[PDB]
């Protein structure tokens, strides 16, 4: 499959526009968090530059709403979103990636939060991938 950060907004729109009334939208140099108001009446989560794993990101970080500790659990979703995506994945070292891999581990384990889980599942619907196994997430050597 090809991978634009259009399909992720089609995706993304498709998941949350209706339940969450918020909207996936291509900006510029800042991802922002601009709520629904009086004339554009939806949230809006904007991403910086037209970069598909730029996308990922400020939708990981939406799903979870000492830098180290706070990204482990927004880049584990980015980690679990890539595989669903059939995208590449990278953080932004491996010591870092080692926790994100644990992170990534316990949400397989224990359960995937309601709003990634949704996304994963239409990802996987969007691009024809398989279910998810921990396998598909190499221990970072
Ligand atoms: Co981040």
């Amino acid at each position: 499959s090809t991978h634009h950060y259009e399909q992720l907004i089609e995706i993304f729109n498709s998941c949350f526009a209706d339940e969450f009334n918020t909207r996936l939208i291509k900006g510029d140099d800042e991802p922002i968090y601009l709520p629904a108001d009086a004339e554009v009446p939806y949230n809006r989560i904007v991403f910086a530059h037209g970069f598909y794993a730029s996308a990922i990101h400020e939708i990981s970080h939406w799903c979870i709403a000492q830098f180290e500790d706070v990204e482990v659990k927004p880049q584990a979703l980015d980690w679990l979103f890539c595989v669903a995506a059939g995208y590449p994945f990278n953080v932004s070292r491996v010591v870092f990636q080692r926790r994100v891999h644990a992170q990534v581990m316990d949400y397989l384990a224990n359960g995937i939060p309601e709003r990634p889980a949704r996304f994963i599942k239409a990802l996987q619907n969007y691009y024809y991938t398989p279910e998810l196994t921990a396998e598909q997430f190499p221990w970072p050597e």
